[PDB]
């Protein structure tokens, strides 16, 4: 999350990562749109704060499962 303001989506159904290259969302959390050339598959980007460190990455998920905020 770093304020990016450029595409933002919000997860309408609940959804789990199978692979390490996808990323888990749930109904009701946002996620940073990278990457929509897809129509089934949203390349988003999510935040991860492991050991007080915030990381970042992108992954596959499912576009049915979410919407865009604008």
């Amino acid at each position: 999350m770093d304020e990016t303001g450029k595409e933002l989506v919000l997860a309408l159904y609940d959804y789990q990562e199978k692979s390490p290259r996808e990323v888990t969302m749930k109904k009701g959390d946002i996620l940073t749109l990278l990457n929509s050339t897809n129509k089934d598959w949203w390349k988003v980007e999510v935040k991860i704060t492991v050991n007080g460190k915030t990381y970042e990455r992108q992954g596959f998920v499912p576009a049915a499962y979410v919407k865009k905020l604008d």
